[PDB]
């Protein structure tokens, strides 16, 4: 009679849940970057996007949703309610607090946090959390606090940005491309993150060993304006265009991919140090960690030098300062 | 000696021409949106952008910049000036103006018509053997002034048109099937927006025609009320705007899709607003909406498709609306 | 300590049970092409081969091994137990017998089906819940072999059919037509091979119908010949098997298509070998191509498609042909 | 008038030259494996193939352009005559002679030679701009065999070199670590094969070197045999052999990330033969693998690696070994 029953003949209508889902917690800019990123590197077969604001959050659904018939992804869900992020295999938190004061922001950030890491875990209670928003290196910790997941299944963005912008600048300095240019920046993301000179190389030759002035006060080339650029971009971009999206949307895509497909690839991501560089305390610091479909499976023991050692544990007494004031 | 003359022997510093750059003129959500679909689909070697507020363009330069070492695309370029857009092969114009509650359609037309004066002499100027890809609203009436000022053939001004009411279709007539709109085939035809024309004889799923199996289809009469299904289309992009503001990612991966078929010369029949003096009986110099064969000459080609007599109605009432504000303009 | 030790700091040594697994059961040309194709789409995390030649076999897993670099694949594993086939999502059967000069059709497909009687069993046992992709000639008669060994709903056993058939006359569609096999909608159904139906009616371009167009499309009084276009698809595939010897990357990339859409649940049509009785006037537990919707659940939907009655007595010939030689099937 | 022009509407009739073309010239197990890689990858708008086996060839043609549904490539050609390789961007020589059994290695080099001097300047005829990819053996001694005939700069003509050794090495490297081979750092210079030099001092993870935390590293002294990892990558090329008879998917995936960072200008580094002369007390015109940024100019830039006395004198013994050959060569 109808023309659905006159075309098309059903074998079966059985419920099916998605084997490769990804929920993005935050419609933000981050958030839309990080959702388009994944759709057009085919690493979902079903996406969810949850937000607090309703009408942005139903907007951002149906303008992906009619881009459909370009893109691999055949299910795009949103809404209020955490049913739709129902066995999701990775969940990215890019959800944060306005930056205009009136608690402060940290505090802001962990009451969010309050309400979604609890939601999501009922849902997924398999999934790995990606977490994005800032402070990174804490609100990690906070997600690893609350969820009660292991260790491994709580990574963070970390200094995944750092890098990614760090061998781009040590990449137009040397005339090629980023990706054979090998540089690494750990430990507390944003301005206390820190170089690793040693590691920093094309083709394997260390660039401290033909340049022992890398990184120093002394180098006649400045090297260390490189990292200084780093932070000076990203003040750069919210001074002139007011929000950060592309550079690390496709960053998290690039974390995504190493998790959905268990790739096994080296990334700097945020993960607990307690037993690392002299380290005690429950802290959250980006070092190099083998990414899997179990989360951060392995981690990579970075040989720093003293005063590398030195500015990662300033770090991680500054941030356990903060940690152990924190109310649950 | 340096440490990029330590570590770095150079062989030449021959200073070689883009061989597939792709220009963006406007840095809005849907010049953004068209650059990010792009460059993820790695389609140029070189990208240029091009705005009038310099503080908006170098902030969105740089956040695609710092994303390079997830992007196959070396080199990412700005500024007001066009000589960065310099041996373009495709050159897509997002610029536009916002309509006001006190604006007239015809003001705003000629709003675009002055922004067009200024970036179409400047692209030509670099970029003289471009494909222009017009973006920007009223695109029916943009790719006229575009290849007007031009002096460019037809072929070589495409406009967006009805790529995206297509795609919208495609993807209403696939949640109702319950099948992906890969495999869910419509065609929206003339006039881009809401006198858009659906041809529901070309409606097919398997090549099997919806309009054979059900004759009452896209009628006043029909049970099933598949009118529905256009009349949504149009509702959803005025919903879109409410509940968000502006359309970004789905018309930027629609340009992308038609940038591919260009770039790499795939011959693909893409909706896109082109030339339709002489056809349907129209004799005026007017842009709409038919199927045609894009490749790396522009619009090579032009698929014939057989209208009804309410559609080809429909289609001169457009053609003589369009002229009408046509006749009204100024260069 | 050991290096490992040293320079990695272990979290968990637990591995997870295989999530998006495929496995090849043949590594002939046919195997392999499989196998490239699938690696390259990037569809699955694991990939397993299984074949009775061990030393080709470990030679195969070694070679795509070495290019792991270059893949989005961590694991790839090879050997004669089907143990290494475990928490498969799909598997391939792409494993058969070669054809020998003066052998009847009834001995050809019977040594085939003593390979089936020792595959099938051994990869219910270690995924019970996969989908079954048979790929082995002939298609439509070992799609119902593996049918009826395995237990499994029709859904989950599906046969490649004709989905080559309508990929090779898209293409020769496509060349006389100048436009991209793509835009070249075409669907060939029924029986694989030489028995093949092509579908007139469905054949379109942009929605317009060839058969509106051209009354004279697929008979053999046309003068433009159309009809030899299906006629040129079943003469090229005894053209590559004289020229070189069998058949590859078509049948590879084909395969790796239907892949995509089962393994992403895309919901996609294809033309595939599928238990048809109850429709065209089939009674006999006869598999045929006709499009698919083709998901995670496999073959979850079947599109009816409005046959001639000189295209359903084809189909009724052929329903004939294929049950008179199952039925006389020892297994 | 035709179906073709009752359905399609002519706008232009100009005949279009490739942008993106690539030449495989030899149609062996290699060649079809580049073949294959390169248009899964997108890299080429043209795919030329040419070979001396005309049957072969044509049945290779017809099978890539079969599954062309599948694949963004709209031309596929061959033929016997090079008129078919006009306008390449990258020429892939995979042409050889297989070893004879009473032959010697002397005896298959100038043979060899004698293909590369009818090759090299058909090529050359056609495409004086491209880039030559060399992949025959014996890679470092014919790709200065093509240097010399074309008169091309060392810069356009770029030999496979060690970009296969060190894909294998990092393989290996990863499967001890248990991290993916992108991960895995690690480079194989000098001559290609047996004689390839492992730069342990390179050797990396994360950017931290695996000779400071284990000094033993290729040396004898190892506790944990880490010599035993380049053994085990020539060990594995003699292997492949042994059990299928010839190396192509391993090799052709190579040979495709060599031609996108071509192609795209990536100027990605990679280990691949070029001329050695003036660097680590080299004097004669020997071809050997170093890190080279590759881009559209080809080897636009090198890599000084600071090499160990001992892998200094093993790189000019494997020079002067190459010299000995080259020499004694007549073209
Ligand atoms: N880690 C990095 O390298 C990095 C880089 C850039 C930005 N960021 C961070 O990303 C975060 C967001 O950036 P943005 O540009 O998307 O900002 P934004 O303020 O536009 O996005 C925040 C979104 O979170 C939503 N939200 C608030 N409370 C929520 C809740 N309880 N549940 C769900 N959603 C909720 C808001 O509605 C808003 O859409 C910031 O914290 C920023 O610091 C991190
Ligand atoms: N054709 C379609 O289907 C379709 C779909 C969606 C949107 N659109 C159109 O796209 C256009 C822009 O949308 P948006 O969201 O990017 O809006 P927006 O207003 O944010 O973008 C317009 C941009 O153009 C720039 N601009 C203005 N004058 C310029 C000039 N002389 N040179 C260069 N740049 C100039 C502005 O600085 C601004 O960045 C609108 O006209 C809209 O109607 C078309
Ligand atoms: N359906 C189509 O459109 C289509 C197209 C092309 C080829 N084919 C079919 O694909 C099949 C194979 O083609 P090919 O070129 O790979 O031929 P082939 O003879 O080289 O491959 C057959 C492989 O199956 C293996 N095999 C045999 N018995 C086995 C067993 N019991 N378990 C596991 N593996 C076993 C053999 O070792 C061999 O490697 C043929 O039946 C051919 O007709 C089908
Ligand atoms: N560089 C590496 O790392 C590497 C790795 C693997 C293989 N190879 C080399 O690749 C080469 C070929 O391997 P294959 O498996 O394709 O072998 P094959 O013998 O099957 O292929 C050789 C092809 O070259 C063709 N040919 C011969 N003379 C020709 C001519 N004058 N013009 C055009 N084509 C001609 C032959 O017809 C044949 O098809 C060998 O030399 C092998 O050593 C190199
Ligand atoms: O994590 C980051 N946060 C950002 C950032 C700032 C404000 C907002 N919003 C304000 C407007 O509303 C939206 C949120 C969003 C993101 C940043 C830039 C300078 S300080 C912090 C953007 C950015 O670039 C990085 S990375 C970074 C930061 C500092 C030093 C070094 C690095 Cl790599
Ligand atoms: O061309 C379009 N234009 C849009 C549109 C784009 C930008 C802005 N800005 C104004 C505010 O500033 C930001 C830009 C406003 C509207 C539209 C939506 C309803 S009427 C026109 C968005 C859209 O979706 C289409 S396609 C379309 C439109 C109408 C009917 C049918 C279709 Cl398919
Ligand atoms: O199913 C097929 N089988 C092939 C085929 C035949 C023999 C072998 N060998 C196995 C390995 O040993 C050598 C022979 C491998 C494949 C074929 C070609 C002409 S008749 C059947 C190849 C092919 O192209 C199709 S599809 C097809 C066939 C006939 C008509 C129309 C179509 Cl679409
Ligand atoms: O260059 C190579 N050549 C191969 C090879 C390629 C083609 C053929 N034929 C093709 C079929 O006809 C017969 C000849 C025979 C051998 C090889 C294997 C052991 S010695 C040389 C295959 C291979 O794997 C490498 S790389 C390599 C070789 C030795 C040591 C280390 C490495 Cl990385």
């Amino acid at each position: 009679a109808t023309l659905k029953d006159q075309l098309i003949y059903n074998l079966l209508k059985e419920e099916q849940t998605p084997q490769n889902k990804i929920t993005v917690v935050g419609v933000g800019a981050v958030g839309m970057a990080c959702a388009i990123s994944i759709l057009m590197k085919d690493l979902a077969d079903e996406l969810a996007l949850v937000d607090v604001i309703e009408d942005k959050l139903k907007g951002e659904m149906m303008d992906l949703q009619h881009g459909s018939l370009f893109l691999r992804t055949p299910k795009i869900v949103s809404g209020k309610d955490y049913n739709v992020t129902a066995n999701s295999k990775l969940v990215i938190i890019t959800a944060g607090a306005r930056q205009q004061e009136g608690l402060n922001l940290v505090q802001r950030n962990v009451n969010i946090f309050k309400f979604i890491i609890p939601n999501v875990v009922k849902y997924s209670p398999n999934c790995k959390l990606l977490i994005v928003s800032n402070p990174v290196d804490i609100l990690t910790y906070v997600a690893w606090k609350i969820s009660g997941f292991p260790k491994n299944r709580v990574i963070g963005s970390g200094c995944n940005l750092d890098s990614a912008r760090f061998r781009y600048l040590m990449g137009e300095r040397l005339g090629v491309h980023p990706l054979s240019c090998h540089g690494w920046v750990l430990g507390e993301h944003g301005d206390s993150s820190v170089p690793v000179w040693s590691g920093m190389n094309v083709a394997g030759v260390s660039l401290k060993t033909l340049h022992p002035d890398l990184g120093t006060d002394k180098d006649k080339e400045q090297w260390k304006e490189v990292h200084k650029q780093v932070v000076e971009s990203a003040y750069e971009v919210i001074k002139l265009k007011g929000y950060t999206s592309w550079a690390i949307g496709l960053s998290v895509a690039d974390l995504a991919e190493s998790i959905m497909k268990n790739l096994r690839r080296v990334h700097p991501v945020s993960t607990m140090i307690k037993g690392l560089y002299g380290i005690k305390d429950d802290v959250f610091l980006s070092v190099p960690c083998i990414l899997g479909q179990n989360g951060i499976s392995d981690l990579v023991k970075v040989t720093l030098t003293s005063e590398e050692e030195a500015r990662l544990k300033k770090s991680a007494d500054t941030l356990w300062g903060i940690q152990k004031e924190l109310q649950f």
